[PDB]
């Protein structure tokens, strides 16, 4: 269709890109986190692989448009490239993630953002007791690698872990799996820096 | 060589590419697999890894001319780059995925494209059971990672996956491999997922 | 250093990019291999590490010049990035190829082009009795992934691969190496597809 | 906001980028480490394994601004690449540096760049004895692979390696992890080369 | 600074890149080896891993500059993206080489270029009897994969490799390193090749 082909670039090759967030004008990110299974643990290592999707959510105001303007859009696809990403990282990696998915996004009316990229991370877990029948209990941070808590804001629409597509057949069981936010103060920075904490309770199936 | 560089720069320098499919203009894609080998199992993280060739065909009418008005040129091939392609993705991948084979499409004048993507994939699958006479099965399923059905419809042409081309001296013999279509809902979004569900049965040689 | 200046520019920077063979512009790869090592043996995956380099040779009409209208310059050598190159695939790997040399090619003033891309490669093969007196046989397919017969037809100009470079300390030992062109015929296809078939017989040192 | 916008085009886009320090305009690199993991250690190679975050600091007039003249704005973020940066390489690495944060920098009004890549590495360390109680010490220079002493030179704002944030449950605890310049010559080149080592004494809990 | 930034200008975005040599402008590339390690010996493939730093040094007539002209300027640093660069080959590598230095080279108004790339290297060796008084000998050849004897000529500054930064702790002795030039002569073609071989004795220590 000739209308989304024009919205697309009255946008993107029309405006300058996102410089991204300013204390000024900050933003709030919506983390989200579905674990489909963990992989690996490594005991001599104490390194743990998990796979799993992590739902990223903003709202742009340059991203705006009215539908009747534009033939009825309400939405797009659009590569991920085309777009500002936020710089969520994970604080406690051993090796550089793995992207499982497209690097594409989608864009709503309203400048709502939606990006769901899939994963393999190993981070700095102790295994140690995962085959006892209480388990074993591993945490990971994922926050702004460069934005403070003034220019980068992190909420979770539920403390609740998405477990509903985790692997059936997987070596290790879920007991709990968390994702909870924090406020935290770093010597580097007299701003406070903010993460969602993914606390995952496992044992071996 | 002059008639092909000229219809080339008229179909993707003078036209912007196809935004993708909508709602109100979806798309139907047609699958099918070419399975290779099962090169490796990993019994103690439930991986299994499989070289197949993915055939991917889709119709645009952005992509249709007239041989007469290019010199009877029917087809041709072009970088998979010049043009847009369908985000089919492993529902239950655990590394990301290899390319085997030249990122290169052909087009025909009806404006139908098809792509073979040849690859390397590692799977959830718990391989327990392989060493029987029996064997062992597994499946994963393969769809748009973005698009809902409304957007992107899959389809096969038959569902007996290709297994002329597998490899006789495999460390595993195939005793089944299908391909089927199915129509999934998740908690995610309020419109179905359609989705190729690629399940094999196979065992020790 | 300025005569070839100008005729570097005056080919590619001057006339769009050759857009490959069609049927009305076929085309002829004469290919060719020289074995290096056989460095690996993995009889639990049935996979085999091949090191050699291919002789890939063809002549594009476009890339002809007279040299007295050039400052006697015969040939150049150029990045394979500034020249069309044709899509010669092994039909049978586990892993993506690694390139081992530069993608430099040696362009003539005849439009004779020569590339000699070495490679480490991962293909299907059973080991099992490579540890006798007799060997181990294995073979692989190389040819285009897209193009048919019609387009690219490939030949060798010996039947005999190049064993002069073979290391000599190698954990293999090669008893035969054999480079034969194939005419297949795939049901996807109206069009023959061909091939170069590289067949080696091989044992423990 | 345009404010920022209009600023990144008149730093960037309007003067040409940083040709590096030279002997009549020097430049001072602040170095610093935060020791995160001690991954593994292999003892058949004595290659030993760190995950760190190096905290990189430099001026430029060239990125100097009066933040009234871009409304109220002391500082921004931008990709590392769109800056200059120090050639800061580890002198006894055995494989590439593996980067673990986004490539993005914050440049402020003063023309202060401060850059923090978290990174994974593997060097040259004999970790025999690290079973001890006494445990092992190791030791790696980080410095400019070709700037010298009258180019860039590097300080640190403590000899105290930051162990704030050191893998609790590592199965390698820090008994001391220090920071300190050194300037060294070598045979190559007539001027000093200035470095920062990075000496840390471990052992197996 | 005002001065670098005009000569740089002035080099490159003035005249066409350098088109490699001819056989009518011909090159000497000195070559130069500094062992750091011997990193790995795998018995099972004949494999061995290098660490090591080699010094590559050429003149263009095309890089030289009056530096009263340009603010009393000898030399400066740039990428090696930004000139010409000799492919220099290891010719019995198993895998691609790792690059372990930054990718920058240092000019001189003379037009004389000098680069030094870190990297890791495995090749064909066999170590059998690295575990003896004696000690074992490998061997492996640089030189250029496109350009003959009459296009690239190779010299060395010395016949000793440097071991001055050999890494002490190592768990192989170097006995002899050394760096001779060979002419050789291939089947594929009637011009001689040349090159340097690295030959290393070392043993266990
Ligand atoms: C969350 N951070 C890492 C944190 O220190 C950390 C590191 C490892 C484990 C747990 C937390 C904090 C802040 C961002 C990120 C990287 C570090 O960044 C910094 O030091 C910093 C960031 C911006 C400007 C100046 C300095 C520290
Ligand atoms: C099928 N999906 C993956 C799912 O997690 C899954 C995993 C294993 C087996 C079967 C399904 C579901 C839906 C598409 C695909 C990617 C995910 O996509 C989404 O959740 C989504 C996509 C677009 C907009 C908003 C949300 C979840
Ligand atoms: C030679 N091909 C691959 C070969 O048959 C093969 C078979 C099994 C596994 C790996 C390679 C054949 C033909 C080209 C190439 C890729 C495949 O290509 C096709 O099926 C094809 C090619 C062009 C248009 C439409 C369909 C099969
Ligand atoms: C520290 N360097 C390496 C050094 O030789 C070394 C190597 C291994 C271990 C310890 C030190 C020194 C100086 C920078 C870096 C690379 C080498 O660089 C050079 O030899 C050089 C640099 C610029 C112009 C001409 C030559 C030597
Ligand atoms: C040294 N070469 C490889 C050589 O055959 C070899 C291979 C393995 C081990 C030792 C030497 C020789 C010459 C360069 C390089 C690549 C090969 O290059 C060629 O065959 C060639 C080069 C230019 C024009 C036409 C053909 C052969
Ligand atoms: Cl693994
Ligand atoms: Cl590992
Ligand atoms: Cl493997
Ligand atoms: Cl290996
Ligand atoms: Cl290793
Ligand atoms: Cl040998």
């Amino acid at each position: 269709q000739a209308n989304l082909m024009r919205l697309k670039s009255d946008l993107f090759n029309r405006s300058p890109m996102y410089p991204g967030p300013t204390k000024d004008d900050p933003l709030t990110v919506t983390l989200g986190f579905t674990l489909q299974d963990i992989v690996k643990v490594d005991s001599s290592t104490n390194e743990v692989d998990l796979v799993y999707y992590e739902q990223q959510r903003w709202k742009l105001n340059s991203l705006m448009w009215d539908p009747n303007e534009y033939g009825n859009i309400t939405d797009f696809r659009t590569s991920a490239a085309d777009i500002w990403t936020p710089d969520i990282t994970a604080y406690s990696s051993t090796r550089p993630v793995q992207v499982l998915s497209p690097q594409i996004a989608v864009v709503t009316h309203d400048g709502s953002v939606m990006f769901i990229p899939a994963q393999r991370l190993s981070f700095m877990c102790d295994p140690t007791g995962v085959d006892s029948e209480e388990g074993v209990t591993c945490a990971v941070k994922f926050g702004s690698w460069v934005y403070s808590g003034f220019e980068i804001d992190l909420k979770t629409d539920t403390d609740q872990v998405d477990l509903s597509s985790y692997y059936a057949s997987s070596k290790y069981e879920i007991l709990s799996a968390t994702q909870t936010r924090q406020v935290q103060h770093y010597s580097c920075c007299p701003e406070p820096y903010i993460d969602v904490n993914l606390v995952v309770k496992f044992r071996e199936r």
